[PDB]
């Protein structure tokens, strides 16, 4: 609804944005033929968003965006992840291998060009109109002969939008020398740890600082000691004016994916198959893991990360199913498609109703296969660790059935066994997880649809799941270290070909691949019908109040700084403060430890020019902007285009926003720039970073 | 902020009028005439209730009438789960051992008691607080045969302000109080125990009774000839509802507070009482929860025991949060230092001496009090086999006349009660192993109950082995072990039984600690009499109320929500929409009554919904309440009934030591929601018709 607009759509949205509080001139925010604020936005490390905040190429992004770089530069002597990092001179900024920042130099509507090229149709059902290989061939053709060589640092890309009804060509400028400049300690950068993920109120200072480096002429260059900071076309001014309830706020970033044009049948499928299976299977897996972690402190250490990784999409699916149940998402897709069908009937064009029918019939046809795919993926592929135990290759088997190739094959198998049964793997915890997961899977998947090895539960073990799992470990070469070593001393192909763990792993991966192959053909009639469906929606109501689905491209969104009521008699305001961090402090809980330097700043009220009018220290705020994954680190702007914060999350009540924007619940969770500037100053003591920024009072 | 005496209404009236009170002083409390005070009752010796009709109809909480509803419930007519609605007065169910107490008169007898106390002789006598001594003074003042000359009336004298003020209450008690109506448990106890101490709250916590009496309105025990009581005063029910900032007031019987604690008593309450209860109950509850989640039959057997342990655990967490965050210790320290500075200026050192005595007694009893709380929380309430059977002297002098079979039957009856349908020996062994491991880490060998010395001496520190041996060798370790004993019972076997020796040993230590600690209460009580007298002489009895002591008090405030934490606000009112948001069909605690769900869907709210068409459920207020205030009437600026108090938020449990203006709230069921349930759920229109409802 309130969307993720293309840069091209700024002209037709400008009057609405000005009516809502925007004060800056249109072309100062985005101009296709000149420097604008869009030039200060980057795609950071291929997923996150970032922003240039100085004339020396300083870049701000989230702490979770720069986490890998902070961890790669951390040692037991200098633990930057735990204590933070603050380069006191430019020469101290740490280079990062395999990093990139992408500027969106130009954006061009190439729809007529692509549609003309597509007319050279050999097959009307061809999926080349969505093919990245085909679209790249069109981009190179339009850009010219050896474009990347004639314009170093530049590259061109064509993307489909609106289901193949609009195409844009992006000219990108990529920098690969991007150095670590500063980061708060993890106690600030990830304060709520996984407890506060998807949660508002939020008290996390989710930021990290980098710097773009380039050759002497500002042109992209890989890491070199001779590289100099980039002087950019444009950078953001930092506002110290803060935010008030109802203030206009806007964001630019790279949202990843949305499903705004789902039919009501696709919403039902998402709920009843995807979400219900993920919820059910992860609840079983997590329940067993938690019981084992709570009983043995060593199991808690080994399984804490695996448990946290399972919980993230579990929480997302709970949040998504809450919107489907309470916000009428299915009903609103049903009303949208019925309105298009009625309009098509009145215009004498039945192709829109035919397209919606095709989608519904494909969804109904693939239901059993999709249910079987999600059951095996959630239940076994992800659910059971020994499903990813070693499977001897075609060549490895041959190199065991008269040369030194046997010791080579055994070394490869040993390396894979040592990765599977690593320092964090408990065979006992895995057997208990497998028994509960397989019991549920065997109740849901009939005998005829089981992976072949799982048929032994009924046929060989009289339905005893525990005995079938016990037998896998008791007899397998990968059941324990002593069992592997006995095999490694006298390795026979006959033993491997009949190994219960190998047969289980092979069998479950066989079924998983077979289901994937049988389901893949159903995606194409839905995609082709969506091209017709979205064309109808656009022709009927226009490209004014319906944005194209996110597809990892540059978008803007606007709204207001505003809280919301999550439930009866409860209101969450628009801004959190440093007092809220102190309320959450728990010294004996690593997730909620408070940095001593930050605690003393709060006690002393050493907030300087960063506190609000009442003398309170702001931490984070929330806004009615429409964001999703891909918007981590996005710049949040004032009515004047000044930086007021960095987006870092969205509340669980707004996960349904990827299908239907929720005005009364969905909020972007943003770290206040005043809190960013307080941490750099009072916790990092890195004054040179403050001095190079253009700070407006 | 206070729990004011009825006598203090005159001195508080102007402040209440400034806060919104519209009714005349003597219409609320008149010391020599009829007033709103006359419609308030002490319900069943703990709760509060209120008369709401000229035919003696009484409203109180659902938790207050819970026992009566359960006693009248059968598998055929389960009134506890389905609710109960007597469609005629003759259908109202009598209750054995029930009472309602009216506070007929209240009189200041301080000078009388103080004159009588001059005859003591021993300056450190505790007769000034003795209920037996005070009752002797009450009978003397009322007259030789007062109850015969005034049937249904009795008198009682109570101490206030640590023995610096005495009031005599003239009570009128009715013992025929019948069950009239109750919502289903899904409404009366909606959160079940999940929402206990919680605001926002969506519980319709109410139940309905009726006072019966003889033909002349005089108290009478249950009789078929009893007729409903025509009271001299009853509350009018308001349908005007509440708005944010509205004046609200309550009358009730708050049980206890500790407003005059020294800073050292606040430290002791935190570091001994609360920390031990929190630590021991977290261990006990953790083991119980693991076992209940793994076996559905264990969940059935242990759900009630687990819930009973959790209630005071949550109270202690809430209390420790106030001590840590609201500066409770610091505010008691400032109060005592202000009195000490004032006493130094006046030339009277007795106040500073009284505070020093309290601190020294607290410091002196620290180790004993820690040992007492450790054994009480850790073993007496923590381990079920601590309450296993102990053969009496009479039972032992029977096993070694042949009433050996009668002695075995008494021991068997106690064994069958201990090892009942809800007892799991396996669950108890696991709880005991974790509880004893903690207890043995905290209590040194020399301070252990004698039998627990065997963990180190006989079992090489193996707690599991010591507990396994108790069950493997005890006559109460299993049914087969008891029966083998019962067939051939010998005193030699009982006197050496590991479970009997454990149970006797832990109860011996528990009693010894209690006996050694009891003498420390007296110097603190005597010093508090001097301390409170100083505080009253220094700042007056105007902004400092006497501690609650189960007597009639009033409190006033406003209908107002609060901010529990940064960027979160809880408003002043909950709605029926919040009940529907919490509905969980496969969770017995959050099931929603189909009749109530239908009323909400069809918006069949009648004259009970607010101006916006939303159905109110509960509200909260800045009144100062505590345990004993369950079922208290909540009044308008005009004295009309707007709700019934039923709880207080966990953030306000610290309010028993220091009232918390920004956090503490009384949790009240909206009277409009009470009437909606009687009408649309119970269909008991005759109850609505007998009430005086004001638009
Ligand atoms: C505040 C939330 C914390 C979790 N995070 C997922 C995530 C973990 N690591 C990342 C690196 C880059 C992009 C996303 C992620 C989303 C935001
Ligand atoms: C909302 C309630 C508040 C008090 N209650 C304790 C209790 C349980 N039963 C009772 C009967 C009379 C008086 C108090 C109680 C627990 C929940
Ligand atoms: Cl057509
Ligand atoms: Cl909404
Ligand atoms: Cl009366």
């Amino acid at each position: 609804d309130e969307g993720m607009w293309l840069m091209q759509q700024l002209g037709r949205k400008y009057a609405q944005m000005k009516e809502r509080g925007l004060k800056m001139k249109e072309y100062d925010l985005y101009n296709p033929n000149g420097t604008s604020l869009k030039d200060a936005v980057v795609l950071f490390d291929g997923g996150c968003t970032g922003e240039v905040v100085s004339d020396r190429g300083l870049v701000l992004t989230n702490h979770h965006c720069g986490y890998d770089m902070i961890q790669a530069h951390s040692t037991l002597e200098h633990n930057y992840l735990e204590n933070g990092f603050w380069a006191m001179r430019e020469a101290d900024e740490l280079p990062n291998k395999d990093i990139s920042v992408v500027f969106i130099d130009k954006i061009e509507d190439v729809t007529d060009y692509v549609k003309k090229e597509l007319k050279a149709i050999k097959d009307p059902n061809s999926m080349d109109y969505l093919s990245p290989k085909y679209l790249q061939k069109l981009a190179d053709k339009k850009a010219g002969k050896n474009f990347s060589a004639k314009n170093p640092g530049l590259s061109v890309e064509i993307k489909a939008f609106y289901g193949g009804n609009l195409y844009l060509m992006f000219t990108k400028k990529t920098y690969t020398d991007v150095r670590l400049v500063g980061a708060p300690p993890s106690s600030i950068g990830k304060f709520g740890a996984d407890t506060d993920n998807w949660i508002w109120p939020r008290h996390t200072g989710d930021f990290s600082i980098f710097r773009i480096y380039a050759d002497k002429n500002g042109n992209p260059a890989p890491y070199s000691e001779d590289n100099v900071p980039l002087k950019p076309k444009r950078f953001f001014n930092i506002s110290l004016g803060g935010v008030q309830e109802n203030d206009y706020a806007m964001i630019m970033g790279f949202p990843g994916t949305t499903h705004r044009y789902f039919t009501a049948s696709e919403v039902d499928e998402w709920k009843s198959i995807d979400n219900d299976i993920r919820i059910r299977m992860r609840d079983i897996r997590q329940g067993v893991m938690l019981r084992e972690m709570l009983a043995d402190p060593q199991i808690k250490i080994m399984y804490s990360a695996k448990y946290a990784a399972s919980q993230n999409a579990y929480k997302r699916a709970i949040g998504a199913n809450w919107a489907i149940k309470t916000r009428g998402l299915r009903q609103n897709k049903q009303a949208m498609q019925d309105r298009l069908i009625a309009w098509g009937a009145k215009q004498g064009t039945p192709r829109y109703e035919e397209a919606v029918h095709e989608i519904d019939a494909t969804v109904a046809k693939r239901a059993d296969l999709r249910r079987r795919y999600w059951m095996i993926e959630e239940g076994i592929i992800r659910g059971i660790e020994f499903a990813r135990s070693p499977i001897p290759t075609e060549d490895e088997t041959k190199a065991l059935q008269d040369a030194s190739a046997r010791k080579e094959a055994i070394d490869k198998i040993r390396t894979r066994y040592s990765k599977f049964a690593n320092k964090d793997y408990s065979a006992e915890v895995d057997k208990k997880v497998a028994v509960a997961m397989l019991t549920e899977y065997l109740k849901e998947i009939p005998y005829e649809n089981l992976p072949l090895h799982l048929r032994l539960v009924k046929d060989r073990f009289a339905g005893d799941v525990q005995a079938y799992v016990d037998d896998i470990f008791a007899r397998s070469v990968f059941g324990s270290e002593a069992q592997f070593d006995a095999f490694a001393a006298v390795p026979s192909v006959e033993k491997l070909a009949e190994d219960p763990m190998v047969l289980f792993a092979s069998s479950v991966f066989d079924e998983y691949r077979k289901l994937y192959n049988e389901l893949r053909p159903y995606d194409d009639p839905i995609l082709r019908a969506q091209r017709t469906y979205i064309a109808g929606l656009l022709e009927m109501d226009g490209d004014q109040d319906q944005f194209p689905d996110a597809n990892l491209t540059l978008r803007f969104t606007y709204g207001q700084v505003k809280g919301y009521s999550p439930r009866d008699n409860v209101y969450y305001g628009h801004q959190t403060t440093l007092d809220g961090v102190m309320e959450k402090e728990d010294p004996d809980n690593w997730e909620f430890v408070v940095d001593p330097k930050l605690k003393a700043v709060y006690e002393r009220k050493d907030f300087g020019r960063y506190a609000d009018r009442s003398g309170r220290m702001p931490v984070a705020f929330c806004a009615t902007t429409h964001t999703t994954g891909g918007n981590s680190g996005s710049p949040v702007m004032n009515a004047n285009g000044e930086l007021i914060g960095l987006n870092f999350d969205r509340n669980w009540e707004g996960v349904g926003g990827d299908i239907q924007y929720l005005a009364d619940y969905q909020r972007s969770i943003i770290v206040d720039i005043r809190y960013v500037l307080l941490v750099i100053d009072k916790v990092g003591g890195c004054q040179r970073l403050l001095d190079e920024m253009n700070i407006v009072p």
